[PDB]
């Protein structure tokens, strides 16, 4: 269990950015790692072993804005990243989950498309391919996996910021929906902890949100948490050795630096960092620590 760090990829301040850097509990410190080949905001992160992978995205810089097919893949062992097989659409403000060592890629947008399409993809072949798609268009979506089971959580339609939320059961490659949240919320951090499936911060359509809500597999429930102290939508999330982490995002004033973290058994967030410089919609995952 030792060693693992908090890395954070990609994100916007001004324009995309390129940075990855990895955050210690343990001890505090930051490291700036190999910058991504292309900057991304509106990106995901995830690990499958013990690679780290940036999916989707837009780089939007001064002379473009390009949403992203791309994978690619961080090894901590040699910090470098190598390009991986693309998916087979651009998909910005996209939501990640893993399942079972394969990527699913959900939802995201593309120009003016917002898309219900999703996709899965297997480290050991290399390859993407399509799976049902959603049975709601969302970008901006919110995913995590709890039981091998895939959650997309909120996001935006194209024309309404939802509270809805849907479950995909791999063996029968089938969405359901499952109750909504009680908050309307795009850009959300989701994550999952114990039995439920957490959805921190956001949008709702008119302010950025503090408020946290956690979804129990069993009963159906939505439940609110404490709040975090800073409002943020397009944070973003972890969890680790129990606890969530949230980082950065925007609380409708300043980009933000600080990263919080929730102790489920108190009920209680804290500050326990600031990043480098403040950010909204990073791409984060766990992983061990570079050489
Ligand atoms: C070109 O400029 C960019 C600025 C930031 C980014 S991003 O990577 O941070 N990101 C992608 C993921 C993602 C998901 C949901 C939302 C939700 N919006 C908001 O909270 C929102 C609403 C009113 C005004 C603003 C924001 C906002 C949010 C963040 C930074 C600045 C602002 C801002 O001023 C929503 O639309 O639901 C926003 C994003 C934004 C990308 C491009
Ligand atoms: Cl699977
Ligand atoms: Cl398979
Ligand atoms: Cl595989």
């Amino acid at each position: 269990k030792v060693g693992r760090l908090i890395y954070t990829a990609g994100g916007y301040f001004r324009q995309s950015l390129s940075y990855l850097e990895a955050y210690n509990p343990s001890n505090g410190s930051w490291l700036r790692l190999a910058d991504l080949q292309v900057p991304r905001s509106g990106l995901a992160g995830c690990v499958v072993g013990g690679l780290l992978y940036a999916v989707g995205g837009r780089n939007n810089s001064p002379d473009g804005n390009t949403d992203s097919s791309a994978l690619d893949c961080y090894n901590p062992m040699t910090n470098q990243w190598s390009p991986c097989a693309s998916m087979s659409v651009p998909r910005n403000r996209i939501g990640v989950g893993v399942i079972d060592g394969h990527i699913y890629a959900v939802g995201g947008s593309h120009g003016c498309i917002h898309h219900s399409s999703v996709e899965r993809y297997e480290p050991e072949r290399d390859e993407w391919h399509l799976v049902a798609p959603m049975l709601t268009r969302r970008i901006g979506v919110g995913v995590a996996v709890l039981n091998r089971l895939l959650y997309a959580v909120g996001g935006f339609d194209g024309t309404n910021r939802l509270n809805s939320a849907e479950c995909y059961y791999p063996e029968r490659n089938e969405w359901r929906m499952i109750t909504p949240m009680n908050t309307i919320r795009s850009g959300a951090g989701v994550c999952v902890l114990h039995n439920c499936i957490y959805a921190a911060g956001g949008y709702d359509g008119q302010d950025q949100l503090n408020s946290v809500e956690r979804y129990d597999v069993e009963t159906e429930t939505w439940t609110f948490v404490a709040p975090m102290r800073h409002h943020r939508s397009a944070l973003g999330i972890t969890v680790h050795q129990g606890k969530i982490y949230v980082l950065g995002g925007y609380d409708g004033h300043t980009f933000l630096d600080s990263v919080e973290c929730y102790d489920p058994d108190s009920d209680t967030w804290s500050e326990v960092t600031r990043m480098t410089s403040g950010r909204s919609g990073v791409g984060v995952a766990v992983t061990m620590e570079p050489c």
